[PDB]
């Protein structure tokens, strides 16, 4: 049919300018649609061709008596029921469409621990999704294994080649820049120095790693900047690369 | 010093009764603490000693300008300065208490990727995680090693030794509570099934399991019911086994 690509990461880590960004890059050799699955947001960096809020706003089972997180609940409850409807909506937007840009909510666990997501997930003719990440939790070797277990996680969760990225590659250094590849691209130095570590999660985080020395082709991660294009042209070729393969 | 329980669990999980329902029932034998951390909250079954709350709501964030997702993100970069106060505010709570009951946000994910709450979590004296879990998604046999996972995740993220937890076990069955358990006291015959998908997926989610047949000890799943008090003693023990060890 065409090209779909679910942008999952975590609250504040720029995905839904990500989304945008991307999309008026991808508007110039392609034709673009967007998916806002989000109930939440003020403003979108994009026109939706699909949003969620047409239906249902936080912000209303707000005036209405919930707060915040069973606000949130509600949404996705009655979103559950305009579902089969909202399938197909995105279906239709496929074969008239090159890539399709399709923005979760920014409680990523919304998306991952209710039906909602999961099933629009199955429906979804190989999605690819692109786990953005915030390097400002890069400090220590845990939180590497940490972001790509989850990162892997999804993948099992969603069923869909999930691709580890990076965002606001840009407010990043040089070795820095670097430093994040010697934990990422070489999976072996980050079990390194895990099995340095003498305390009781680095047993567990470096015995959690070989999760390649065992099973589970290796990945790549991906550099992004929602700004200054980073890495843009890259998550084309995977997104052909993975249509192809499936 | 004294036993510290953080209950971590996602929106709707009904963790926030679980804890306030378990704290009463534990006001019988022993002094407790209530620790709230979440800042989205209408009411709570229980009265704080501590609530983040009297510092800022998301309700607030919001008549500001926020949305609900950007709010939230703000709540915890604001308490990442009133850190070290509220941290001590806790340990002062240690030592005239037997129990301390700590309330993390409904956003799971705001506590599990933003500082304030993986640094709260080592600067705690080895508390114990009861990661609530929601019996509704166990559906197909990924579902369960899904949640496992995650719940070892939770361990490796926030360092601190994590029970997998089922809530509201008495909306269940009879065999389905017990279902439920073939795929969990039993590691061996969730992956056993696993065998069975034929699905990429299938293929990794078993893959994933035999995080066992390799390494990191089995780990007991607790089915709870804040309303009839069920399974409200094993925690205890649990509570004080963790205690001991270490
Ligand atoms: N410097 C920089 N800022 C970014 C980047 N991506 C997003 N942002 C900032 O974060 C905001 C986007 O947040 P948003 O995407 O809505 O959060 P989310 O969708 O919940 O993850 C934008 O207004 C930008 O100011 C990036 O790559 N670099
Ligand atoms: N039947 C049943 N209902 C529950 C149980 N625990 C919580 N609930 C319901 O869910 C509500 C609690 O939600 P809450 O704890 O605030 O959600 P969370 O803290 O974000 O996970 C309560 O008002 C109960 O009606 C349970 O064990 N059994």
């Amino acid at each position: 049919a065409s090209m779909i690509v679910v942008f999952v990461g975590t609250a504040g880590s720029g995905k839904t300018t990500l989304t945008g960004e991307f999309g008026r890059y991808l508007e110039d050799n392609y034709k673009v649609a967007y998916v806002n699955l989000d109930t939440g947001v003020k403003e979108l960096p994009y026109e939706p061709s699909i949003d969620v809020r047409e239906f249902v706003t936080v912000e209303e089972i707000m005036r209405e008596g919930y707060g915040p997180n069973g606000a949130i609940v509600e949404s996705y409850d009655r979103l559950m029921e305009k579902f089969n409807e909202y399938l197909n909506k995105i279906l239709r937007l496929e074969k008239e469409n090159d890539y399709v840009l399709i923005d979760t909510p920014g409680q990523m666990e919304t998306f991952l621990f209710h039906e909602f997501g999961v099933r629009l997930m199955e429906n979804l003719p190989y999605p690819l999704v692109v786990y953005i990440s915030d390097p400002e939790i890069l400090k220590k070797p845990n939180d590497y294994c940490f972001v790509r277990f989850f990162a892997l996680l999804i993948d099992l969760r969603l069923g869909a080649t999930t691709i580890p990225a990076l965002n606001k590659v840009d407010l990043l250094s040089e070795e820095e820049k670097e430093r994040h590849r010697k934990y990422f691209e070489d999976i072996d130095y980050l079990t390194a120095r895990l099995k340095l570590d003498p305390s009781m999660q680095g047993l567990m985080a470096y015995k959690m790693c070989s999760m390649m020395t065992e099973v589970l082709p290796p990945v790549r991660v991906l550099y992004l900047s929602a700004k200054t294009r980073e890495g843009f042209e890259d998550l084309e070729t995977l997104a052909y690369e993975h249509y192809c393969t499936c």
